Parts: C-alpha cells; sequence; structure tokens
C-alpha cells in the first residue's frame, strides 16, 4: 500500500512506504482520531522476535543482511534470551539504536541531525556516584563552551524491573519552583512538584527564581540519591533584548543545554529505562513555552506593561506583540554569548529538507503534525502546509510513569 | 470506550462518549495517523434517514412518539416510492444547525444554533439561485452586523440534475497570471478566475475584483451573475499606528461566504448550501495576506517597517505578521463590521467544549485545524487535547465542479 502526502503550498506531492514497517499502535481507529493526545517485565515469548526485527534492520543497514555475522548474531541473541531471559547489545548495535530512536521520534522537529549523535555507553554502571559521573560528563561534552553537540548518555537496561536505572528529573537542568503560602509561584511552576521531592530528600533550597535543581538519580533501583551539579558544568545565558534596555531588568536567564531525561529508549525489545540525551534549543521553547504558557513563568503581562501596549482588549494583539520581542530577546541572547541555538523559521525549513530526503532515501518520515508546527507564527512555518503521516517505528522514545508514582522505597 | 480529554493548562478533564455514536470514517488506522491530511440507493437511504429522525426525534423529547413513528413510516414509505424523500422544515433547519454543530474543524461552533436557514429548494434556475444568493448576501452582511446565514438548494437526485455554486466562497477576489511572470489579485483563485473568462467574465484585470458568480442549477451550464456592489461590504485596512500602512492599497470583504461544500442530512445531499458567519482576523491577516501562495505581502510590510530582513532570527515575519494582524482587527471594529480576534474565539470555544461534553457528551474538534496560524500556544486550545470523528449531519467537500461537469 502507498500513501501520498502533499505540500499544499508547493503541491510537492510524497509517497510514503515506511509505515508498512510500523508495527507499534498509534491510538487512532477508522472511528476516531487522537492526534492531538498528548501521551495515549517483558517474557522470552515476545523477546526474540523484537531481537530479530531489530538484528535483521540492523544488518541490512550495515549491508550485511543474511551474512553470516547476520546468522550467528541472530544465534548468539537467541541462545542468550533462553538461557538468561535477555541480552546485551553489542556497541555498534547500541549506538545504531539510539541514532534510529531519534530518527524515528515522530515530534521532533531536529531530526535532520540524528546521524551525528554522541552515543555514550554507560552500561558498566552500577551506582548513583557513577550516574552522577557520566552524566556530568554528558553535560561536559554536550555543551562544549556554547557550541553543542548531541549527546546521549545509556545506563544498564531494565531486567525484571525492580532494578531500574532512572534519572528522576524531567531534565538534567532545569529551575526549581516553589509554591508559595499565599498561592503565588517563586520559579519555574512546572518544576514545582519536582522540587518539593528534592527539598524532602534534604536538598537546601536557595529559594530563588532560577535555582538549578540536584540530580535526583537512581541505580539498580535503589532510593534515589541527591547530586549538585558543578556551576561551572551549567552553562546559563542572561537574557537581554537588542532594542529594549530595560528587558535585562526583568532579571531573566536560561540554560544552554536543553536535556531531556526521563524517557525510555527501546530497541530491539529491550528497555532503558535512564538515557539521558541533550541538543540544542529552538527559541520557541524557552520564549515561547517557557516564559509565556500561562502555566509557566507567565510573564507576557510584566512585557506587555514596560512595552505600554494597550492590554484592554485581546483584540489589540498585545499578548501577540510581547510574545514576539521576548522571542527577538531569547535567540539575541543565545547568539550573541555564542550558544548554539536555533530559531523556529531554520528549524521547520531544515525538517522540510530533512523530510523529503528521508522520502526519497527511507520512503517515509513518521511526524507528528501537532508538535512539529511551531507554537507561534505556525503558518509562516513551511510544515504548516505540510501533511505528515504519524506512526510508529522502533527503536524508540517513550514515555515512562513518573518514577515517585512507581518506585517501591528500601528506606 | 469512554474516552478522556486533558486540558493541560488547568488539568481540566472531559470525559467524551460522543464519539460512540459516530458513523463515518477518520482516514486514520491502528497504525498510522491521517489527522493532518487535508482531504481523507434505496436501501442505503432508509437506515441514514432513520438514523437522523431518531436524533431529530430526541432532540424534542418526542422519542418514541406517535409523531416519531409515524414520521417513519411516511419517509420509509416515500422512499420505497420514490427512490428518496424530502425533509419537513423543521427537520431541515435542525440539519442545517447540527452539520454546524459537527463541523469539527471549525472554531465559531459556539454560535451554532443561531443560523437562519433560508429554504431554496423551490429553486428552478441560476437566475433563481442569484435571486437567493442576493438576499443571502445582503441579510448574512446587515450592514456590517454580520449574521450566520446558509440558503439550501434542491438536494442531488441523480447526480444529474445537480445545483452547484462554482465559486468556493460567494465573495472573492479575481487572480490573474501576468506576463511578467508572478500573479495579480488573489493567486488561490487564478484557475477560477481563468474559468469566468473562459465562460464569459470581463476582468478588470485589477488586484481586488470581486469575482462573478458562476450558478450551476439543475445540472445545466453555469452562468456569470455581477454581485450588485451595494450588497459587498468592504473594509479599508489601516493600522492604528502605521500611517503608511493605507498606502499598500489593502482591502478586504467583510462576508466569509463558503459555497462549495456538501451538506448531508438524513442521507440526503445538498450540493450547493452556501453558507456564512463572519471572519476571525487570523484567516484574512495571517493566511490571506502572508500565506506564500497567495497576497505574500510580508516582505513588503517588513520593508516598511524598516526591520532587518537579513536573517530569519531577527523574527521580521513573526514582527510583521503581528502588525498586519493588528491592523486587520482595528479596521474592522473601526468600520463596525463583525470580526473575532483569535483569542476570543478560541476562549469561546473551550466554553463551548465545555457546554458540548455537558449536555452532549463530546465535541468533536480537529485540533490541527482549530489552532489558530499564529500565536497557538498563548491560546487556551493549543493545550486542549481534543478527539476527532465524524458525526452527522454534516459538510463534506466535494468535486470542483469543472472536473466532473457533463457538459
Ligand atoms: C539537536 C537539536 C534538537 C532540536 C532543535 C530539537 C527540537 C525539538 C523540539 C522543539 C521538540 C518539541 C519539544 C516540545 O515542544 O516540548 C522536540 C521533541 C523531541 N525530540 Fe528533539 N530536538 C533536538 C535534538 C534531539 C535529540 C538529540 C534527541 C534524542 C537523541 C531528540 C529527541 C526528541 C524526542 C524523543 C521528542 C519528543 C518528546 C515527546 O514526545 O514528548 N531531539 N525536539
Ligand atoms: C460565525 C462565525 C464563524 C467563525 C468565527 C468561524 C471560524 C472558522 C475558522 C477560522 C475555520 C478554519 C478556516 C480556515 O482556516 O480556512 C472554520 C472552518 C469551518 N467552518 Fe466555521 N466559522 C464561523 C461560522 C460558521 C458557520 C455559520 C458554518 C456553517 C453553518 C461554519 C462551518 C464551518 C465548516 C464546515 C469548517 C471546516 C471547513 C473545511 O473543512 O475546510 N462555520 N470556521
Ligand atoms: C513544552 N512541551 C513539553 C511536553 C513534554 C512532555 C514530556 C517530554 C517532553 O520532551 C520535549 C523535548 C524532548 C526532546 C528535546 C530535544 C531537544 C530540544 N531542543 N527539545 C526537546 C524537547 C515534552
Ligand atoms: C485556508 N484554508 C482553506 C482550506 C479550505 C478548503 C475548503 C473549505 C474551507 O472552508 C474554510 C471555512 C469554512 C467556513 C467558515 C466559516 C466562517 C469563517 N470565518 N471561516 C470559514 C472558513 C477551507
Ligand atoms: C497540511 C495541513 O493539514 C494544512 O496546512 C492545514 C493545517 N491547518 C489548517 N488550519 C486551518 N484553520 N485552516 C487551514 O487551511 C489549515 N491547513
Ligand atoms: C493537547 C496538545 O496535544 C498538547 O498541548 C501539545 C500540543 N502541541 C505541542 N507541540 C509541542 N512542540 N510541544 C508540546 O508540548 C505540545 N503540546
Ligand atoms: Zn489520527
Amino acid at each position: 500500500r502507498f500513501l501520498k502526502v502533499k505540500n499544499w503550498e508547493t503541491d510537492v506531492v510524497l509517497t510514503d512506504t515506511l509505515h508498512l514497517k510500523s508495527t507499534l499502535e498509534t491510538g487512532c481507529t477508522e472511528h476516531i482520531c487522537m492526534g492531538s493526545i498528548m501521551l495515549p517485565v517483558r517474557t522470552k515469548d515476545q523477546l526474540f522476535p523484537l531481537a530479530k526485527e531489530f538484528l535483521d534492520q540492523y544488518y541490512s543497514s550495515i549491508k550485511r543482511f543474511g551474512s553470516k555475522a547476520h546468522m550467528d548474531r541472530l544465534e548468539e541473541v537467541n541462545k542468550e534470551i533462553e538461557s538468561t531471559s535477555t541480552y546485551q547489545l553489542k556497541d555498534t548495535e547500541l549506538i545504531y539504536g539510539a541514532k534510529h530512536a531519534w530518527r524515528n521520534a515522530s515530534r521532533c522537529v531536529g531530526r535532520i541531525q540524528w546521524s551525528k549523535l554522541q552515543v555514550f555507553d554507560a552500561r558498566d554502571c552500577t551506582t548513583a556516584h557513577g550516574m552522577f559521573n557520566y552524566i556530568c560528563n554528558h553535560v561536559k561534552y554536550a555543551t562544549n563552551k556554547g557550541n553543542l553537540r548531541s549527546a546521549i548518555t545509556i545506563f544498564p537496561q531494565r531486567t525484571d524491573g525492580k532494578h531500574d536505572f532512572r534519572v528522576w528529573n524531567s531534565q538534567l537542568i532545569r529551575y526549581a519552583g516553589y509554591k508559595q503560602p499565599d498561592g503565588s509561584t517563586l520559579g519555574d511552576p512546572a518544576n514545582v512538584q519536582f522540587t518539593e521531592i528534592c527539598i524532602q530528600q534534604g536538598w537546601k533550597a536557595p529559594r530563588g527564581r532560577f535555582d538549578v535543581l540536584p540530580l535526583l538519580l537512581q541505580a539498580n533501583g535503589n532510593d534515589p540519591e541527591l547530586f549538585q551539579i558543578p556551576p561551572e558544568l551549567v552553562l546559563e545565558v542572561p537574557i537581554r533584548h537588542p532594542k529594549f534596555d530595560w528587558f535585562k531588568d526583568l532579571g531573566l536567564k536560561w540554560y544552554g543545554l536543553p536535556a531531556v531525561s526521563n524517557m525510555l529508549l527501546e530497541i530491539g525489545g529491550l528497555e532503558f529505562s535512564a538515557c539521558p540525551f541533550s541538543g540544542w534549543y529552538m527559541g520557541t521553547e524557552i520564549g515561547v513555552r517557557d516564559y509565556c504558557d500561562n502555566s509557566r513563568y507567565n510573564i507576557l503581562e510584566e512585557v506587555a506593561k514596560k512595552m505600554d501596549l494597550d492590554m484592554r482588549k485581546t483584540s489589540s494583539l498585545w499578548k501577540d506583540q510581547a510574545l514576539v520581542e521576548i522571542n527577538i530577546a531569547v535567540l539575541y541572547s543565545f547568539q550573541s554569548d555564542k550558544v548554539t541555538i536555533v530559531d523556529h523559521h531554520s528549524a521547520t525549513e531544515s525538517f522540510i529538507k530533512h523530510m523529503e530526503n528521508e522520502y526519497r532515501c527511507r520512503g517515509g518520515c513518521p511526524a507528528d503534525w501537532v508538535w512539529i508546527v511551531p507554537p507561534m507564527s505556525g503558518s509562516i512555518t513551511p510544515v504548516f502546509h505540510q501533511e505528515m503521516l504519524n506512526y510508529r517505528l522502533t527503536p524508540s522514545f517513550e514515555y515512562q510513569p513518573d518514577p515517585w508514582n512507581t518506585h517501591v522505597w528500601k528506606g
């Protein structure tokens, strides 16, 4: 079966065959589309075809499908599974898997970069102190003095689900959020619940507006431990505006390195529950979502006031005007400090090129329109007019429940 | 089988049961989502009618009544006899309002029950259609105090006697391909602006020439009519601050009147059902003006603002996009023509969505279309999970008549 997607702006039509290699469920049916729903212990039974499917993929990619190397590897994995109930990936396979999980991430607009991923193998890690060391090294490597480099560090895979490695932080670097008795929030409201746990776990909170949260690290199913990232490793950028001098006095800054640390990496049926990865920011992530979401720092108004906008009627678009100036300031600040960032026009333009290349070289590119379109100025980016097909390929990044909701406490 | 949708800004959770009454197909499967794809007999008819009469009689608290059962037999008898059937006015109005209510892509559905339905099923000719369309336009326009309206022409019989309005909208600006290479007027209508000529129109080859109507009655060849200019309410576009904005020489019409959709009620097909409401500002300023394959004046506005158009990172496009949209809203509000901003309209829609979940058990919604084309995440709908499914009565797309007309 063939599927065609049309760019309504260029009339370019593409043909998808890759969706045939799709296994996992979308959430949708003939009768309902769940395309806007945010988030819609394995027996040897279902493990071998998963491993085999992965190894067939891997060996096809290295032009060795059906080789003796391929066949012996299937045999070895087969024997390891029935003997030990799981298996170990070679380094080559692990790197391939991690890159392809990113390549397959249908909500990621930054996928043009997928083949340049530095993969750090942390599978020999046994303790939280070990995890901290690996993560420090990741951050130092990734940050690279502002010249950001994509990287992923992969901790040991799940076994029985009782000895999981988990990074409890949703991102390696994030600001604390504190709920005040009067109902207001100090810092990042997105992090209030996590900040609380940290505090309960013995973190002494500075209680400022931009306190970098400690790492809360769980090795081998043991209770998580607190670690402070060395501040010299946390690259931060003071936000200023190129025309508005009062903007700096808002006292804003943001960290340079977006490093998502709560997702699960699935490769050949193996589950890596702690696999922090990082790239670099698209400006709107900070300027639109992190500062302007009503459920975040929500500074739209204070910016709007300082611009002396007509804030009486929404039809003055004061919210839209403030939003743009803030995003201008984020991009200005990062570029001025030589910290890698990409604006949404550049990023979506790149993604379109990537996508067309993928259709050609791969037979498709799974893409979630809902996430790919930037949170501002959607229709003046080329992705907006781009029809996209969403389907799930493995290897993949998956969500997993927050660890504090599932963790069995030792003491 | 009972579905929950979360709003991520408010944690408000809604439970949908209404999707269970869905009948048509989405284009999606368990293995692939097509959420971002724009366009995915005597025996067929009676269950379709039954289904409709069932919901109709339920809506008036007379499900399981003599009248219900009697109407059911009558329609059934009329079907087996005539191979189709006629709706009663009450049912027709009900069906039209519910087609709007069920339009998952429409952010303006909070207004769904205030729809003026104009029964034009007695119409036989293009001149007749023209008369009805002029009356619709005058009524809907209301000197700027816009009112929602639909005019419904005779239902399809056998696909040979189709009533069709060939325009995509009752009011749209001409577009001509220059010898220069680019495009004069509206690029979206170049192919239509041509068919008008190829049928006999005489373009003032201008930039904002109101297109003539091309009206097809009873399957016959379509005929050109000029909408009386005095019925076409237009708004000169100025900015409340950029005095140079006027010189760009832009205007737009007040009445968005979509005329190429097919209205399906109780199995019956109304191929000609032009309907109109009023604009959300972003439809004109974001899409009509700033789309690359439309008026595409972003660059020109940016220059007059003397923004740094050297690198995309200055966000000059975004900056200009906003000013343009401020001007549109300002221009309509000034001239006392109904318009709604995307903030108001999405806020209205969340409320409508709440109401529908309460009083109906759900509200089919297409996030891809509901979220406005600018500033999406600072509107409440961006953080709103939505379920998309097809309920009937409904508006459907239909092929362009020229591709299909048996001349
Ligand atoms: C290198 C530059 C990168 C850019 C500019 C970028 C950009 C983005 C953006 C803007 C999103 C949407 C996030 C949101 O709005 O919350 C996203 C999602 C995502 N990205 Fe990328 N990304 C980059 C690198 C990476 C890397 C290195 C990985 C993994 C190795 C990755 C994997 C993902 C995944 C799995 C999602 C979906 C998250 C979810 O489903 O919640 N990205 N990306
Ligand atoms: C009264 C004020 C109204 C507002 C503010 C409004 C708003 C909108 C907007 C912004 C869209 C997306 C259009 C686009 O971006 O191209 C839309 C779509 C739609 N509207 Fe409404 N609308 C209104 C009235 C109506 C009425 C009166 C009807 C029918 C009785 C209707 C039926 C539809 C349908 C069927 C679509 C989907 C069109 C498609 O699938 O291509 N709307 N609406
Ligand atoms: C603001 N939307 C957050 C919703 C959400 C929920 C769970 C995970 C999640 O990850 C977003 C995400 C993931 C990977 C990224 C990689 C690079 C980058 N610049 N942003 C990235 C952003 C995002
Ligand atoms: C710019 N998108 C155009 C795609 C498209 C194709 C076919 C029909 C169509 O209708 C949009 C539409 C329908 C009804 C409307 C009612 C009111 C309003 N302000 N806009 C409305 C807009 C829209
Ligand atoms: C490819 C994509 O489906 C297409 O550009 C859609 C996206 N969302 C839209 N949303 C609205 N409201 N109107 C549109 O015309 C479109 N076009
Ligand atoms: C309900 C909806 O799916 C949710 O708000 C999504 C919308 N699109 C998004 N798109 C991106 N890139 N990031 C997001 O967090 C979201 N949130
Ligand atoms: Zn879907």
